């Protein structure tokens, strides 16, 4: 018989997955634009499959609790309501242990989104003061490396993000950007996504270097053929130069 | 009193290249750029004094048929260095045989040619004739190429090696000039591109990256420097100057 529509798990993120405007409704993935939807368009033709995209229910990449529970698109993977998670989606270790992950279609690292013009150059000098207030993305790999990592500086950040996590703490990067322009907030963000924000937002830049080094991949349930697969898919584009005229169109 | 330690290092601009002078200069007050940078910050760190050597062949290192290293890797072997700091990619091939510190910086293997042609990706140099391309012989981009199973990248590796290896070229400056006087394309990592973009206008990175690595610090298996380099890389990342390095030897005006 014909091949089963596959379902995609994402989330909304600037430029990776958006609503495109309209004055008529849209239905389904026509709802949707970006460099995720682009890449998806690859994958699909030349694996030969149809997909149906539907948002996260959460709204959240996938965080682990101390019982071993995850939560967003890690979540939908694992509970089999997802074939597979195409957003910019950090491969972790972490979340190895519970999912699988094509090979990489693209790589950053976690930075500082902050204001342009200020004494503040770096981590050190965020988690030294006072006035500035910082923190991630609820629930996201950036989270995770504060609350995981052993190294003296970023476990202090991560002791401030934690003590009082509900003014710290973001559930989205839009909600995190908002904070950044509007009070004396500095948002963890991974450099792919500060560099998109920065072109479009001038008084906002990066601030420092990257305090880690990772990739997006896509995810998919723990075993399945189409990790392989779209671990060829993507070589292929990388082949073709097609990721690359996929990065240049929406940053 | 402590052991001076001996660097093993490359030119490789902005990384180590010789600071200009009328008169002639010795020993490390020869060299400058964003390594000798990093290696005065990690003596500080770990209390050392370094002698800056060049390796003597110009080579970064690559295995023959024998099994056989050489460049900066097979000094490392030969234990006539105690440290490499140069841009030394870290590839599984020599973590066979040397050990690394973690990465101080990231790169991918790109392609760098001319502006204003059509040419936007491997496939498009891998299909055609006119426009010669290779690499740096005996650097971790030829041996991608030479080990890939991938097939573009197998004919690529078939093509820039025929004709005696011609397509290859001894070093980056070489491959730069290369590109600038003849129909050549160079396979080439992405932060040195970069550099070498913003002062040479006429030239552009093409396609994007066609893989992802690290530099790190070399050091012979079982160093007792290697731990406490990784630790004050880490250091320097937190107080962001591996960052304010990047901006001192990169940053500039873009081109007009
Ligand atoms: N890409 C991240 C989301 C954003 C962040 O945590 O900074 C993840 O997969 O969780
Ligand atoms: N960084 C490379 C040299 C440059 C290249 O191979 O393109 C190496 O460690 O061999």
């Amino acid at each position: 018989g014909a091949n089963r529509t596959l379902i995609v798990t994402t989330i909304l993120e600037e430029p990776y997955v958006m609503y495109r405007k309209s004055d008529k409704p849209l239905y389904g993935n026509d709802r949707f634009e970006g460099y995720c939807l682009d890449l998806l368009k690859e994958l699909s033709n030349i694996l030969g499959f149809l997909y149906d995209v539907k948002l996260v229910p959460d709204g959240k990449y996938g965080a682990q609790n101390d019982k071993g529970e995850w939560n967003g698109m890690v979540k939908e993977l694992i509970d089999h309501r997802a074939d597979l998670a195409v957003a910019p989606l950090t491969i972790t270790y972490v979340r190895e242990k519970v999912i699988d992950f094509s090979k990489p279609f693209m790589t950053l690292g976690i930075s500082i989104l902050y204001r342009k013009g200020t004494p503040i150059d770096s981590a050190d000098d965020l988690a030294k003061q006072t006035k500035i207030e910082y923190g991630a993305v609820r629930d996201g790999s950036t989270m995770t490396f504060f609350k995981k990592s052993k190294i003296s500086t970023y476990e202090k950040m991560w002791a401030f993000m934690s003590s009082r996590q509900q003014s710290a703490l973001v559930k989205n990067s839009d909600e995190g950007i908002q904070r950044v322009l509007t009070t004396d907030y500095a948002l963890l963000m991974e450099s792919t996504s500060i560099e998109y924000v920065t072109q479009r937002n001038c008084n906002l830049t990066q601030i420092g270097g990257l305090i880690d080094s990772k990739g997006y991949g896509v995810g998919t349930p723990i075993g399945s053929p189409y990790r392989d697969k779209i671990t060829i898919a993507i070589l292929q584009l990388q082949e073709e130069g097609k990721l690359h005229m996929m990065k240049e169109k929406w940053w």
